[PDB]
């Protein structure tokens, strides 16, 4: 059975500065460090943080007086970050910087007054961090998941309406919606294209030419995390059967016996050894060695905090 590898895959630049954020905070100030939400939604890596003495927390009224607290890379909104600044803590902040960029355009309609559309899926912590940046009564912030979504909605003003993405989102679906926005709103403003942003993007390219050659696709990722889903969906989509897979041993037999090609990817928030670990699985059950596509080039690197270093 031919084992292939998605290029890119795997850690994205703000996945990998949010992880050295709280380890880091780790290294320097001891155990225990305050983390509001998981910093990144990948069950390996909370875990062993965990273990090192990071303690996850969704609300700020379960932090204690003078600890140090960091904000998840999936970012917050202001009045989480208002509630952190008025207690007794020490803030870091862990949000990629492709989520701050769509912060600052909300943060910039709402001072106006002015209504914005966030497209994105309900319930999920960049979601709710961006529509937090938004607080003014006589504008209006408000939600589309979908072109049905868009096709209900009104606002109180369609000659001052901008839009703006989650970074996670499926390129394909995304399209749709604007396609959408756009003849519902002609005036409406956004982007040349969308916010998400250059790994989802590259993930989701990458796992389309894997799908391609592959009859079965394995994606390393938790269950939620959104790009990591968006990987899986695109290939069962191209009429793959496609796994959202924590590690290894979560394989079942079944999904690959008699199989002679099977793709492998990763979304952000997955590091490399359980890729490793599942291709040494994938090798047990009659695999050969692990072939990488041909991909796009990655170069993009954030830097930590210099009172993190
Ligand atoms: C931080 C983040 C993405 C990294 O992957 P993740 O932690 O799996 O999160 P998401 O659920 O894909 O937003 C949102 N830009
Ligand atoms: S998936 Fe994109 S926006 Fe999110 S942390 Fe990674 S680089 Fe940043």
């Amino acid at each position: 059975m031919q084992i292939l590898l998605a290029n890119p895959r795997g850690f994205c630049a703000g996945v990998d500065r949010a992880i050295s954020i709280v380890e880091n905070a780790l290294a320097i100030y001891g155990a225990p460090i305050y983390v509001r939400h998981e910093v990144v939604h990948n069950r390996y890596v909370v875990d062993s943080l965990r273990e090192r003495g990071a303690i996850f927390i969704e609300q700020i009224s379960e932090v204690p007086d003078g600890a140090i607290l960091i904000f998840s890379a999936h970012g917050v909104s202001q009045a989480v970050r208002n509630e952190a600044k008025s207690r007794d803590l020490t803030v870091f902040d862990a949000t990629c910087p492709l989520v701050t960029k769509v912060h600052m355009e909300v943060a910039r309609a709402s001072r106006r007054g002015e209504e914005s559309i966030l497209i994105g899926h309900a319930g999920h912590p960049e979601v709710e961090g961006t529509m937090g940046q938004y607080s003014n009564p006589e504008g209006g912030m408000y939600l589309v998941e979908s072109p049905d979504d868009v096709w209900k909605l009104t606002v109180k003003n369609e000659e001052k309406l901008s839009f703006m993405t989650q970074t996670t989102l499926s390129v394909d679906d995304t399209s749709d919606v604007i396609d959408a926005l756009r003849k519902r709103f002609p005036k409406i403003v956004g982007p040349r294209k969308d916010d998400i942003c250059y790994a989802t993007t590259n993930r989701q390219e990458a796992v389309r030419a894997l799908a391609e050659q592959a009859e079965v696709v394995l994606v390393v990722g938790s269950k939620n995390s959104s790009n990591s889903n968006r990987l899986a969906e695109l290939a069962q989509r191209m009429g793959k059967r496609a796994f959202l897979i924590d590690d290894a041993k979560d394989i079942q037999e079944e999904w690959v016996k008699e199989v002679k090609c099977v793709g492998v990817t990763a979304g952000a928030s997955a590091p490399d050894i359980l890729v490793q670990n599942v291709v040494a699985r994938l090798q047990q059950l009659g695999g050969g060695e692990a072939i990488p596509l041909e991909g796009r080039e990655e170069n993009i690197v954030f830097e930590v905090p210099k009172e993190l270093r």
